[PDB]
């Protein structure tokens, strides 16, 4: 089997992407944030504290004839950006772009933190990291991809995120029309539960490529590119007027400046992030100071190849017995 679904930016900055997901019988369609940096499928629901729901579409298990309470199961998650949610668990039928899993753990939120309430466009998350990160207790649950894997034509999914435009998540096949050149594959460590790999270096604009190993994660659920402070400093030094602002919480730059591209290495191959991808607009409405899309990972404890980087490529998440990652230009 295969599945194919369109993923759409939630706003004009590509702060995140939502993908429609059918849950239950009859189908309840929720727009979920596909997150290769976590491993819980959770949704706003009929069980969510009423004061914490503000415009989201909710999953109502009692209206689904295929929903079953996972007795005794609870979940609780906290994300890198400080947000969190928690609740209980149902199993139900979940379909993504024509691909159907029966018995998928659907984690029903009883509580969500402010940032989730305040984002009306995201109805939940669908985790696509490794199932070892899943938070369901006492019995850890599998991700949608893990459950689908054996049925897929090929044990892979691909992320093709758009710049200021819709893109695609495919399951089970590689669309050879969706990228240019060849796909370069690189080794993955699953030891922290992430799609963790090592980039071979970087270049800033037309600058010379610096060969240096950068360990990080391919994370569709993180907006920006977080890299070591040395790298990030070398990038913003090429932008006139750019500075790191502690009050704002990272690098900002005059909206009148021209951003150079940023290149990262995948083996001997090179992915170029156009400068425009690194512009995340005014820090506040009407401000001439713009927020940068490349920021320091210092004190995150890991480098993160978020959407800014991933949307410059066609990315293969290869869930073969030994997982790997593939990157192609497009």
């Amino acid at each position: 089997s295969t599945g194919s679904a369109t993923t759409t930016p939630i706003d004009s900055l590509d702060d995140a992407y939502i993908t429609p997901v059918q849950i239950g019988t009859p189908a309840q369609t929720l727009n979920l944030d596909f997150d290769t940096g976590s491993s819980d499928l959770w949704v706003f629901s009929s069980e969510t504290t009423a004061s914490e729901v503000d415009g989201q579409t909710i999953y109502t298990p009692s209206k689904s004839t295929t929903a079953k309470l996972l007795s005794g199961a609870t979940w609780s998650i906290s994300y890198g950006d400080g947000s969190s949610s928690s609740g209980d668990v149902y199993t139900d039928t979940v379909s993504v772009g024509g691909l159907t899993v029966t018995g998928q753990a659907v984690e029903s939120a009883k509580k969500v933190s402010s940032s989730f309430t305040e984002d009306s466009t995201i109805d939940g998350l669908l985790g696509l990291a490794f199932s070892t990160l899943n938070t369901v207790s006492p019995t850890q649950q599998k991700t949608f991809f893990d459950n689908a894997k054996a049925s897929l034509d090929s044990p892979v999914f691909t992320a093709d995120l758009g710049y200021h435009a819709p893109g695609t998540y495919n399951f089970g096949f590689i669309d050879t029309t969706a990228y240019t050149g060849s796909i370069t594959y690189t080794a993955v460590s699953t030891k922290q539960g992430f799609w963790e790999w090592t980039s071979t270096g970087y270049a800033v604009g037309s600058g010379t490529f610096k060969s240096t190993s950068i360990d990080g994660i391919a994370d569709t659920g993180t907006t920006l590119l977080y890299l070591p402070a040395t790298v990030v400093s070398a990038y913003w030094a090429q932008v006139s007027g750019a500075k790191s602002s502690s009050s704002v919480g990272g690098y900002v730059f005059p909206c009148s400046a021209t951003l150079p591209s940023f290149t990262f290495g995948v083996g001997s191959a090179r992915i170029v992030i156009p400068g425009d991808y690194i512009d995340f607009g005014p820090i506040s409405t009407g401000s001439s100071s713009c927020f940068g899309g490349i920021q320091s990972s210092a004190g995150i404890g890991i480098n993160i190849f978020g959407d800014v980087a991933l949307k410059a490529a066609f990315v293969v998440f290869n869930g073969a017995t030994t997982p790997t990652l593939g990157f192609a230009s497009k």
